[PDB]
């Protein structure tokens, strides 16, 4: 069976799945925030000694927003890493995170990979890229959507692979682990009139012992079912649950928690972790709403927190095979 | 006796003292940096319970670069606070600090004041201003040079006083403590063609039990002798010791350690603390050189580390009165 294999107008990419048409969060007080969204020191600060591996995956650490660190099958990789305060081309305006990054880039050791779902300042953060590339160099491989190679090259990144969807590659030392850029329903833009000059997508990571899915930003299309059927079952999937209100505007580009759980099903993962949410105010929902709505969905679909969990900032979770 | 009381061309301010004419730092490796310039958690993180006061001053915490937290005579105040990574109007270019700020703005409680010496991205940091103002509001009074009021107002700061030199004011609750804007030899610029639209200076803080001096960025002029004589003796002075090489270009605007110790003498402080240095690479000296040269100066002038000390990032020091 074939898949959404996309896809251009004569210039930019469009989504092509037909669920696409081209059509009050309120935090404050340092005490309440710490109460509701505490920031934990990741394990690797006081126990830098080992992780990943061991021997059959799989460990994840939520570093906020859509940044997760994943340890499996002898690799540690990083998704959409944003360690800066502001997701913006400007110092002066644009969204400031209200929970600090749980660690600095000087802690970590990504061997040998990062995964970028789309450009977009809250996923592709120049200062984070620079810092990562200053620290590791060649020794870090960047997997990015078709059309971003150049941008990364100009940041000084030399070990970069650019992918159309359903295209696949690995990290040179570790050929047993396939990285596949898979579809998603979203968009790209960093400047004026660059709309969708670069692809957006999800990542399916296929190792000998484990399989991990990273949704990126989306919502809700076939494709998740295509992915679920082509790869899958997956062991863990990271799926956004924030930035969804108001529905009439956001639904084409952002799942709500209900739709998040439909992706969880469609993709055939044993478990999922909530990302996006709780970090930047990018839409109108009360900053604590997404986890509440997640649980309402789970209850409705006959599932459980065990199946689709939300971490604290900086928390880790081990998933035994 | 009178003082350099300055001073304009017909537009911008100029220095007017005649020591003014209008004419390789190499860090790296996380391990070495932590070895040479460790970053300490300030006391107020695990012991937020009391400071300052007690009862007769004075406590200081070095937060990096020219940002110092000072506790005396029932106030806590903050100088040139920069808690961001990059001193720049851009995200994309401009100097990145190589030692992280030792704390976030969410730790602290400045009652009720910040002191700005000059505009200039490594001393006036927008994101730090916004964050401070978001946290405290009206409760925090900002003392700034003549010409900066509006800029601050547009940041949303509502409790702001602007001062020419030798002008004085206090924090409303605490009238026993006088803040005086005093001269310095430096310059101002944030954009194109705004050179010296806003004054630059130092701050003399006069309390019932203590007196503190903050040099700002400068190099070496009379004025420090004017300040030493008008106010003074001082209990503590914070004085820059980095950003001085190459001398032929920088000496009109930045003291070297040697000149730092001349300021220490001129200003008649019992003690001084090194600031500027060790945080951003703003000039050409080896990042560790300033402290070495400071000690060579101290030795030459018959003084001691006890007289003019350097802190680690985030370290505090208490100075008991007498
Ligand atoms: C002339 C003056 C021009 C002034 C413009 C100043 C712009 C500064 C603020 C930029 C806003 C950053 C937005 C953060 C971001 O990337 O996320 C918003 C959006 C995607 O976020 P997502 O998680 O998908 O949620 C969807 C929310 N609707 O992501 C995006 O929309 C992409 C950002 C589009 C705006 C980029 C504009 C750059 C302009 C530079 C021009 C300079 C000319 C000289
Ligand atoms: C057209 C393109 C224009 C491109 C310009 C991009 C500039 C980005 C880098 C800015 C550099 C930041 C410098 C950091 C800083 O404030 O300190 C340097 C100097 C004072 O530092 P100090 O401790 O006194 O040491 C002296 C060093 N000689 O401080 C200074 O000199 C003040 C900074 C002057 C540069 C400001 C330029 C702003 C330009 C915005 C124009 C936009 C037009 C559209
Ligand atoms: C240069 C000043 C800052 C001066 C200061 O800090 O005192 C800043 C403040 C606001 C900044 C502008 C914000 C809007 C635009 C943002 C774009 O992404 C780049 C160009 C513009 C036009 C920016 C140009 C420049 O970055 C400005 C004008
Ligand atoms: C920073 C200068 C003005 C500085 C001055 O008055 O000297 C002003 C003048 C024009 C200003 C822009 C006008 C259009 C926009 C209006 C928005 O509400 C905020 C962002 C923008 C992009 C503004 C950003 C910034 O506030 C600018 C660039
Ligand atoms: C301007 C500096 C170079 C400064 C120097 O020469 O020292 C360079 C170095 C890296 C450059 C960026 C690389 C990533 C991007 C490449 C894009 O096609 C244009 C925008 C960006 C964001 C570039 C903007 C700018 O051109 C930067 C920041
Ligand atoms: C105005 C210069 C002309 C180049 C030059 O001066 O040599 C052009 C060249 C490329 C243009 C910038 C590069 C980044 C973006 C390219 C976008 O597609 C339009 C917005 C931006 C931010 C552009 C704004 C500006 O118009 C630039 C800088
Ligand atoms: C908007 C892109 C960033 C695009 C990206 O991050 O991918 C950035 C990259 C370099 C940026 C330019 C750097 C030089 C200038 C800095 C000034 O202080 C404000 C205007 C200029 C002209 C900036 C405009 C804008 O801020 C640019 C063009
Ligand atoms: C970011 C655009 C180009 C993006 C593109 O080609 O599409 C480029 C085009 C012109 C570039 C500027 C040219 C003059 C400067 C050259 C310096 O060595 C780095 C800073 C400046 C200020 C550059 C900053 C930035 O690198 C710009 C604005
Ligand atoms: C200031 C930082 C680095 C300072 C540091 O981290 O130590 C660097 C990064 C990019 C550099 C700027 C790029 C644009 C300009 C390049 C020209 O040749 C003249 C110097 C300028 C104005 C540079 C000023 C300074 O050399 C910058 C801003
Ligand atoms: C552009 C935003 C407003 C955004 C909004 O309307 O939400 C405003 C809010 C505060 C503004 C800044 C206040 C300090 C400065 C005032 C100067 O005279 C022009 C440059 C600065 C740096 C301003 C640039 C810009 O005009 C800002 C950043
Ligand atoms: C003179 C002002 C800045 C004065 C300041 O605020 O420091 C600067 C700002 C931008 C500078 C221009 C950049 C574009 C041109 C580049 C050429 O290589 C020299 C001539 C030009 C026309 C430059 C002339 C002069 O060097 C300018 C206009
Ligand atoms: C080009 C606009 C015109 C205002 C408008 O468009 O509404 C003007 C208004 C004020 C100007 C900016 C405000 C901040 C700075 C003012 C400086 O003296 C020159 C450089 C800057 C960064 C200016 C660049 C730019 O040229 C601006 C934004
Ligand atoms: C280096 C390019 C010129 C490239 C060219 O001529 O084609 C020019 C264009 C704009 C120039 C900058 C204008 C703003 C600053 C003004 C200062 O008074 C000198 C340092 C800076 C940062 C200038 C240094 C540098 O010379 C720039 C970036
Ligand atoms: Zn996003
Ligand atoms: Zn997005
Ligand atoms: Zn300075
Ligand atoms: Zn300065």
């Amino acid at each position: 069976s074939k898949k959404g294999k996309d896809g251009r107008f004569v210039n930019p990419w469009p989504t092509w799945k037909n669920p696409s048409i081209p059509n009050s969060s309120v935090p404050s007080s340092k005490e309440e925030l710490d109460k509701e969204l505490p920031v934990l020191k990741p394990y690797f600060i006081t126990n830098p000694e080992e992780a990943g591996v061991r021997e059959a995956g799989l460990r994840v650490t939520w570093l906020g927003h859509a940044t997760v660190m994943v340890e499996m099958d002898e690799l540690i990789f990083l998704t959409d890493p944003i360690f800066s305060s502001r997701a913006s081309p400007s110092q002066y305006m644009g969204p400031k995170r209200f929970r600090r990054s749980p660690c600095t880039i000087s802690e970590l050791p990504p061997i040998d990979a990062v995964l970028i779902s789309h450009n977009h300042y809250d996923h592709l953060d120049y200062n984070s890229v620079i810092a990562l590339n200053e620290r590791f160099g060649n020794e870090l491989r960047w997997f990015v959507p078709l059309g971003l190679l150049d941008w990364m090259q100009k940041c000084g990144c030399e070990n970069v692979i650019e992918l159309d969807w359903w295209e696949e590659n690995c990290v040179p030392g570790h050929d047993k682990v396939t990285f596949v850029f898979t579809p998603s329903q979203h968009w790209c833009k960093r400047t004026l009139m660059d709309d969708n000059k670069v692809l957006w997508g999800s990542w399916s990571v296929l190792g000998p012992w484990n399989r991990f899915f990273f949704a990126g930003d989306t919502g809700y299309c076939p494709a998740f079912e295509e992915i679920g059927k082509r790869f899958g079952p997956f062991d863990l999937a990271a799926i956004p649950i924030g930035a969804y209100e108001p529905r009439w505007f956001m639904k084409y580009q952002h799942v709500d928690p209900e739709e998040a759980v439909r992706i969880h099903t469609d993709v055939q993962t044993k478990k999922s972790m909530a990302i996006h949410w709780g970090t930047f105010a990018l839409a109108n929902e009360h900053y604590l709403e997404p986890p509440v709505k997640l649980n309402e969905a789970l209850e409705r679909y006959g599932l459980n927190a065990e199946d689709f969990f939300v971490l604290k900032h900086g928390e880790s979770r081990y998933l035994n095979n």
